[PDB]
């Protein structure tokens, strides 16, 4: 076990990169030699492997994680700045997605792949009337959504157990509220135990990568690596735009100064950089609040709140994601379905954990009300293909993510 132990201590991110780099040049060296049904019989299965291992722990930590989330909050009204607080971050997670559409049409990625995986191009199905989609939110069954995999219906009897449990606890009977407690601890227990699973599956990753590159060389070809830089540079320059676009105009309107903003900021941004992980990355950002030198009672609430509420840049990875996809299955977004993706992503965006790899797991919902489900052959080879390049794409959008908490409470603040 010599080899074991060095290969586990090293740095998770740098070992993606180095397994999809290495699984590229495989690929296009096999296929230039031909060999296509070769990696496709051999090295095809540890990819899926990895594929579903993904969707193991989906619904355990959609489930767990919103009842400890919504039982911890409680309606305090604010007081008078943090209804100011709150929508400030539903309006920027709005254009961040409104963005993304028009990005994406510039550079239009995922044209020419022509996904035939099922042997036939994915057809679109009819959407029931609205009526229908409304009415199944609510579960007939709360054990029923669980088992047969439903989402959204899990969603809503998570919130109001949440907002049910913490009123027990509060209550005077003491058996009531011991017994309260007890049931919140028990789900607090499993929530805690799918995050240490997350950094087990997160150390196959670079196996992973390395087998959905390769296969999707052989096959595609060369042409296909194209597309993939375009979806790559695409979503840089768009956050970089947006920062400019949107976050300095705030600075110039006001009477804060942008230039000695980044200044005492520039430490910021590039440790959360290094560690991508802007939940993490939370000791820096009350380091640098407490030395603004400033009132902290603001910083009280708007770190912990902005920790999860604020994730444009995921945002703008989930919009262009729902993008790509439906250009490389051939299947155009009409007007009606774009109306529906900055509804969707913004909702999205406040779910997101905000550990790396989190905006993977939650891109599918996203993709359940386009009306492209994972169960599709033609949707999971194209969805895998983004699962193996996340890591470089996740190197960026953390920055955003972070850029955007350590701006949104200056700006109030000197109100
Ligand atoms: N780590 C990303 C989120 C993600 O990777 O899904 C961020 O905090 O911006
Ligand atoms: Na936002
Ligand atoms: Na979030
Ligand atoms: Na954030």
């Amino acid at each position: 076990m010599g080899l074991y132990r060095k290969y586990i201590e090293y740095p998770v991110l740098q070992k993606i990169l180095i397994g999809l780099i290495l699984g590229a040049i495989v690929g296009l060296i096999l296929g230039h030699y031909g060999y296509a049904h070769a990696v496709h019989t051999y090295v095809k299965p540890f990819g899926d492997l990895f594929v579903r291992l993904l969707k193991m722990l989906v619904m355990p930590i959609v489930f767990a994680s919103l009842v400890v989330g919504a039982a911890s909050i409680s309606p305090a009204r604010l007081g008078r700045v943090g209804v100011k607080i709150v929508v400030y971050y539903l309006l920027t997670s709005a254009f961040a997605v409104t963005l993304g559409i028009i990005m994406a049409r510039l550079f239009n990625p995922g044209a020419g792949i022509h996904l035939a995986v099922g042997g036939q191009q994915f057809q679109p199905h009819q959407a029931p009337p609205l009526v229908h989609i409304l009415l199944d939110i609510v579960p007939t069954n709360p054990f029923g959504a669980l088992a047969n995999g439903q989402v959204l219906p899990t969603i809503f009897f998570a919130i109001i157990l949440g907002i049910a449990i913490t009123y027990l606890m509060n209550s005077e009977n003491e058996k009531v509220r011991k017994s309260a407690e007890t049931l919140l601890d028990a789900i607090n227990g499993l929530a805690e135990a799918m995050y240490k699973i997350v950094n087990g599956v997160m150390q196959y990753a670079p196996i992973g990568v390395f087998a959905l590159i390769a296969h999707v060389m052989a096959h595609q070809g060369v042409h296909v690596v194209g597309e993939l830089a375009k979806v790559t540079a695409a979503v840089y320059v768009g956050l970089t735009l947006q920062i400019l676009l949107v976050y300095f105009v705030l600075l110039k309107i006001y009477g804060i100064d942008p230039i000695s903003f980044i200044k005492h900021a520039k430490d910021a941004m590039l440790t959360a950089f290094v560690t991508s992980s802007s939940s993490g990355t939370l000791p820096v950002t009350m380091r640098v609040a407490k030395e603004m030198g400033i009132s902290e009672g603001i910083y009280s609430f708007t770190l912990p709140l902005g920790a999860t509420i604020n994730m444009d840049g995921t945002a703008l990875y989930q919009g262009v994601a729902t993008f790509f996809i439906a250009n490389a299955l051939g299947s155009h977004l009409t007007v009606g379905q774009q109306l529906t993706i900055v509804l969707t992503a913004v909702l999205a965006s406040i779910g997101t954990a905000g550990v790396p790899g989190a905006g993977a797991i939650m891109l599918a919902m996203v993709l359940h009300s386009v009306g492209l489900p994972l169960t599709d052959p033609n949707v999971a080879a194209a969805y895998a293909c983004i699962l193996g390049i996340d890591a470089i794409l996740d190197r960026g959008r953390t920055m955003v993510n972070v850029t955007g908490d350590l701006t949104g409470t200056a700006i109030v603040a000197k109100t």
